[PDB]
């Protein structure tokens, strides 16, 4: 039992293939599963485990009433045995909030949460289950991080910040944790102009947060960390293909040091994207508008090549399907000599897109990759609203 | 593992930081949840546990019809993972009975449930989930305790009863446990008149026990108890700002040394303070009238100054929102050079408050301490009447 | 781990106290509680369990309607947590079938279930949780047996099965088992005429089996085993105080040697007693002809003198609620330098005394021994009737 | 723990004792248990689990309307406790898809799921929970697996496998796996015509698989694999008394070496039987026409003689109830000096047989081999249908 250290290569992959999927809606109808959103999967030594922010409340409650509200003082981070539907008998509560990260740095886990009022909003840090730090909004406007996993190198675990307007220039840092412990604050530098929800993975000793742009881009900002300096640098996805929602058409060129702007009518989704040169793979959903579907495209060199476009595709969920938020995780404890890529998706069903139930929540499906080509189909949510009107 | 002592000193507090959220009424209107009051916290080496006493009944079940009842032969003292709610399916029975305490000795927990008649009641007393002891009533009214965790040093674990009249003298006694089998039986010294629910806690080598004069006093008893002589004396808060419910507006000036009377209508509430000097911390209801409400204040010297005023504050339940009773429990196995200051509220629903339903039971909220400034929002229950009516 | 060796005497017991109670009709009204009968408890190494016969079905499903039947291919032997209700949620099967006993000799658990029909039923004997032994029916008529835990000595686990008529002479064997391997079969000798349901205790290196004569007798055989030898021998309860049901009224009298008649309308009820000279109790149902009502009877000498009367009492259920079956059981693994008394009261509601409900089932209460002199009230199962209606 | 060895030979059976029956039907009419189908056992060095392949819904949720379709992306391996049935808050996901196979190889679990649309179907196989390799279709056709149990020996578990037409020549391939990884590659090799479904054991370092001839053969083709030499061959098993359903009246002669067609109106079913000499046992349908009932019957020499008829019989499901899936299992980590035989049944409730619910799941019956004559009744599901409509 050790701290991770990041020594490997990010895996070849060619495809990816179908690794959990919870169908927590369908499951949900009937049995006590509780309101979500803003899920995501964390893995360590043991296995890999499904974390959510929870509404305190059962889908099928009275209380789903009202849940496509964000920040409440009835959230948690919950996580759960990977497969399994969340409910109030088989999760575990992590921290108390509204926004969060967590990662394991191989002997155990931290997990971070943000709650209070929008101008006076605290994160409580937790190590091994105890609370370790706590810190207090800079900007006084709703402080905040990931909904995605952190990652960690020799105990070093930099968790990615933002407190300020989600619509102009904000406050962004970066926190480097060692067993729950600030080591280091940086402010965020380079050429992103927005940074919010990163999704980060790491690889031959780098950490790479692929974030979104609530203010301009259609273009993701990309962090790039050093866990053992503590220091960063930051840009924009060259690639011309755009992958933050809601977004324009795919220019000519893409832009390493600017945003890309345009698309209607919504300033972004949180997403990812593995950069790797010839084995770079970008996330999108399907809809340049909404968030339904959600594509796989491979887009070799898409962090350096401004002219970068797709040269295969996979579809993981089809656009007549509720796609959501997507992030990276990677099971950095698997036997293997590389670091396998892993994604999930979050599959948002109840408002504001459908309506006709009272309630916001989701499921999950989860995907890794492989160096076969295998065949796809779509993985969405699966549940029929009609059973819940 | 080895027996915990309690050498630390408390550690410096600023503000409160959320430890953990229930949810258990909102959770609780569509899921099993089972009926409870008089909750509190408990923490080992492994980590903090909720604990509660049962009614023996879910709250949407029939059988929630008459739980504003205190004693009945249904009730049993629950524990369960900090944070989830209580269910019929993740919560452990510690003992059968209808007023609890429970505290762990850095080996094993001992725990304390009464049970039986008014005239003729009994405690059962465990240690590491076996029977070890029982005592019977000593002055045929009802033998009660704390309501929150009991504290111990060096194997040896202070409780402090009562047995006797709710409304005038009683005759309440500590006895001094060790791998649950009596060392010593006191009874109550000192200038406290009436001693009911005490909310303990341990530094320096001393433990204090805030608890609830429900005859007389406004001002709530305090008995400091020496574990390592097996000895305690008593008196009241010395300042101005009473912290019993109900209770007159505060005086100019607070009394030591006896009751202050008045307030109108309920005699006594359980509740809690730490007491360090400066680092001195008082919650208390916001009504001065009724359970609603709870706030933090700051108030340097409140053991020894009778002109002691706050100089700060922080709203843990605003007052549109039920509370109940409140507690202490600290952590004593984190790692950290001092003891860490933590305390919970009962969130108290349904009656008599909340006639529109035929139930009464509680949700949790948990706070410890931070050195920083952290900002506050209001943790109530947060579940609509409404949907149970 | 060692195997439990019988090494100590019984504790003096003065008074019961309260160990646990699952209140599982009241929690099962709303919950997901499943149909049980014939529980009991058995305790390990780790502490205690409870153990009953599931129908394979839960309380509140539709298939509860007829579980007043006794034997099908539905039920099974389920052990769940000391204290939770049995859900299909927390319970563990040990064994399919109609009839168990159960027992830990220190090292693992055996459990034992018979099922099939009437006329060709078999037991199938576990240990450690894997299937040891198989043992057809020896008279073609209900192969079955004691309904509470068996005692073990040196590895050695005596347990006493019948076979035949429940109305008239039946085949009765007493089997010694061994890690689930049979050691040596006895038929029952001596002068009980009739044996059913067994309820079993050990101290001082002898086994004691307090029985029901279903056939003729209102006083209770005693079967007394020594597990090294492997021998045996029986007669009934000396005293008069008669405790089966149906019973008539007590006899000046009692026969050590013969049944003693009477009794209306029933033929018999699993009950228990310890049996320990001065140091003596007896349990049985308040009334004489039902299943009404529970108290314990301190009877010096029940053993040995047909004149022996009471000289204490204990109401466990009051005379206004319904019984059922009592067994023992002992914690001997307590760290005592006795052997405690324990016992259960089987809480029967629904059919047959409660016929405006289609379904019959349990909770449970148990108690320990006390050398205090404790108060006690009624443990009665407290679920409303009506709100099954 | 070490790699099992397969050194041991199969015990000899005269009869069947109960092993484990999960009763979810029944208790799913009201609690929270999942749709399935397609169950099996698997066990390991520290006991037994049940398997089946989920539906992603509650039995009583609104979408367990439609589960009589075999293949969707809401399913998933899922494995649970013996004995327990399957609910949202007792299964791990093993695997996602709709074919599996899973088993121990005496360090760690292998499960195997299919998933994918028909034309494009892939493997993901799983070792010690976590993903190892992917095997996309090589027929582009339903790649599919044995839906029970596979067999390890020296670490090295051959899996069959198929993939093309389900009613004509397809493509079967046989897969060694070591630690979730290929070994070998085998395309199906002798007198078999079509293999579905592989019922597979091993005994004296043979693994024998009898699998469902789908194309023509209401005899039931056997697999002999050598697991050293990663080789196989293939046959039909000889006896006359066929086991395939549907299917025609035993002819006067069996057939080793071609299948024996006819029968009406169902190509087949999944079965399985055991071969060993005199001590062989085939289990069958007691309909020929549908899946009804369950019979085990003795056919000595069933493998090697195509005059073979049966010496014993034992029903295990009466005609009068819905049978389903039968297949092997053993417990090869069981205290005995051979493997005992065991087997389950698929109780298969609600469409096509039952078409007054909207759904299909089943629940389970397993059993395993004793030397004894033990007695028998029927272990048929127990749910009323009329409770669901
Ligand atoms: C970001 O978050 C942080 C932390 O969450 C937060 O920091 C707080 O900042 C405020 C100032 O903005 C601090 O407030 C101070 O509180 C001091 C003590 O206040 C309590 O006690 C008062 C005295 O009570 C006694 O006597 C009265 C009158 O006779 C009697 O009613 C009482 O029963 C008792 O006997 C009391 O009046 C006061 O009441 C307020 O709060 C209660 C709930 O507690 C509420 O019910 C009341 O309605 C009322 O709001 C309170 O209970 C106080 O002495 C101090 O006042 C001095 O300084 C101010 C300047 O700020 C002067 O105006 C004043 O003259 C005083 O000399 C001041 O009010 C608070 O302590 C901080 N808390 C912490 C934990 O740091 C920030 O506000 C947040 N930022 C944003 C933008 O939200
Ligand atoms: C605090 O709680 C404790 C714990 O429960 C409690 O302590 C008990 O105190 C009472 C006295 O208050 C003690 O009672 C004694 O019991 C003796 C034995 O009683 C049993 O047997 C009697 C005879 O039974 C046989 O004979 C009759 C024919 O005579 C026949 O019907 C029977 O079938 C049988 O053959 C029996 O009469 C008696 O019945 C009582 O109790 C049963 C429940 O078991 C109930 O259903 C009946 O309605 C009835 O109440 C019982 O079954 C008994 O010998 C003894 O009598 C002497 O003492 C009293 C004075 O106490 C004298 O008045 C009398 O003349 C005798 O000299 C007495 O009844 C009991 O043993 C204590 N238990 C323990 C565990 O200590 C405290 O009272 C509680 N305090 C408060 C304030 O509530
Ligand atoms: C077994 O399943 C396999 C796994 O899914 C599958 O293998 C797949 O085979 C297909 C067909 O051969 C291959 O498709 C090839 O894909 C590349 C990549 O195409 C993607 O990018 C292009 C270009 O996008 C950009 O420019 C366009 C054009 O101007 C802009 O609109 C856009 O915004 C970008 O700037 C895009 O046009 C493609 O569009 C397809 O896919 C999306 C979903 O991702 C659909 O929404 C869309 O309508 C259309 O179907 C696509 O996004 C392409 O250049 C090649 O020409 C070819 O199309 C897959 O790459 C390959 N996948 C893998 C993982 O191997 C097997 O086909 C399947 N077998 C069977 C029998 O079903
Ligand atoms: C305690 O329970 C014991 C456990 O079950 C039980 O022991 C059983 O005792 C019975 C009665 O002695 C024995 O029966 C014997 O069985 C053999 C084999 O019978 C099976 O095979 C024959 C031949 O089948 C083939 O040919 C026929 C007709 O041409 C075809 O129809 C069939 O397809 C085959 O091609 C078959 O006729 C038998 O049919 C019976 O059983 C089936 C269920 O399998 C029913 O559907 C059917 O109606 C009929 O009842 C059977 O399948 C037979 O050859 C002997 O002559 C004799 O019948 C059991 O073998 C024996 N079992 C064991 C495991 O020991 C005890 O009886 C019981 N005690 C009590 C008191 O109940
Ligand atoms: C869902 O929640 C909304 C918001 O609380 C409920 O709408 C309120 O209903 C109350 C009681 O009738 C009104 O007095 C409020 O003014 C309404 N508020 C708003 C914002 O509309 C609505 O009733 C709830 N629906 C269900 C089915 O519970
Ligand atoms: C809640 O509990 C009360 C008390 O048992 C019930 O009130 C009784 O109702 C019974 C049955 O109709 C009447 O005979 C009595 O008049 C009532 N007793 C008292 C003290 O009021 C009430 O019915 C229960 N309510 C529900 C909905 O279960
Ligand atoms: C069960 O599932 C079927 C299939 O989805 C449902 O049938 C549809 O019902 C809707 C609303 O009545 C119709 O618009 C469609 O025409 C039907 N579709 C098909 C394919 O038949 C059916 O309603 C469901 N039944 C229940 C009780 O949920
Ligand atoms: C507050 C800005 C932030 C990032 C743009 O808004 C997020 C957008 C969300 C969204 O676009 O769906 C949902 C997130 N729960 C929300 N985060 C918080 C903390 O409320
Ligand atoms: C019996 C006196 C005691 C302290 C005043 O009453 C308490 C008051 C309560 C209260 O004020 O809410 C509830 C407690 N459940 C009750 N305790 C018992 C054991 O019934
Ligand atoms: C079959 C005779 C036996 C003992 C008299 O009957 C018992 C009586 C019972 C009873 O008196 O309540 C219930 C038991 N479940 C039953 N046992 C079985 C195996 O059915
Ligand atoms: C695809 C052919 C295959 C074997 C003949 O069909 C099976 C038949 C089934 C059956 O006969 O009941 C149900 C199985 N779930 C199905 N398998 C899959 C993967 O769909
Ligand atoms: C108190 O516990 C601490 C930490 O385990 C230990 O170092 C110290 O010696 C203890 N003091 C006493 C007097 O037991
Ligand atoms: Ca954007
Ligand atoms: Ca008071
Ligand atoms: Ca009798
Ligand atoms: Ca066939």
């Amino acid at each position: 039992r050790t701290f991770l250290n990041l020594t490997k290569p990010l895996c070849e992959v060619n495809s990816w293939h179908i690794l959990s999927k919870d169908n927590a809606i369908r499951i949900g109808e009937d049995a006590h599963i509780l309101v979500t959103r803003e899920p995501y999967l964390s893995c360590d030594p043991q296995g890999c485990r499904m974390f959510a922010l929870s509404q305190g409340t059962t889908l099928r409650g009275r209380h789903a009433n009202g849940t496509i509200h964000d920040r409440s003082p009835f959230r948690a981070l919950i996580s759960w045995e990977m497969g399994q539907a969340p409910s109030p008998y088989n999760t575990r509560v992590e921290c108390i909030g509204w926004s969060s990260t967590s990662c394991h740095d191989g002997m155990s886990r931290m997990s971070i949460c943000m709650s209070g009022p929008n101008n006076n909003a605290s994160a409580v840090v937790w190590y091994g289950g105890r609370p370790i730090t706590e810190i207090p909004s800079w900007a006084g406007n709703i402080l905040r991080t990931q909904e995605s996993e952190c990652v960690c190198h020799k105990g070093v675990c930099p968790v990615v910040m933002t407190d300020g307007p989600a619509n102009n220039r904000a406050a962004t840092k970066i926190i480097y944790f060692k067993e729950g412990k600030i080591q280091k604050i940086e402010e965020l530098a380079g050429n992103a102009q927005h940074i919010e929800e990163c999704s980060c993975y790491g690889a031959g000793g780098v950490i790479k947060c692929i974030c979104r742009d609530n203010w301009k881009g259609a273009n993701r900002p990309v962090i790039t960390i050093d866990p053992e300096m503590m220091t960063h640098t930051s840009k924009y996805l060259c690639s011309k293909v755009l992958t933050d929602t809601s977004r324009p058409n795919d220019p000519t060129n893409g832009n390493c040091d600017a945003p890309i702007t345009g698309g209607s009518p919504d300033p972004g989704v949180k997403g990812f994207a593995f950069l790797d040169g010839e084995n770079s793979w970008l996330g999108r959903t399907i809809s340049k508008d909404s968030r339904s579907g959600y594509e796989m495209l491979k887009v070799p060199n898409a962090e350096t090549d401004i002219q970068s476009g797709p040269i295969s595709n996979q579809v993981i969920v089809n656009n007549q399907n509720w796609s959501g938020y997507s992030g990276a995780f990677i099971d950095y404890w698997a036997n293997k000599e590389c670091f396998n890529p892993c994604f999930y998706v979050e599959l948002i069903r109840g408002r504001p897109k459908e309506s006709s139930v009272l309630w916001t929540s989701n499921s999950i499906v989860a995907l890794c990759g492989s160096k076969k080509r295998l065949g796809s189909w779509s993985w969405h949510d699966g549940a029929e609203i009609i059973y819940f009107e």
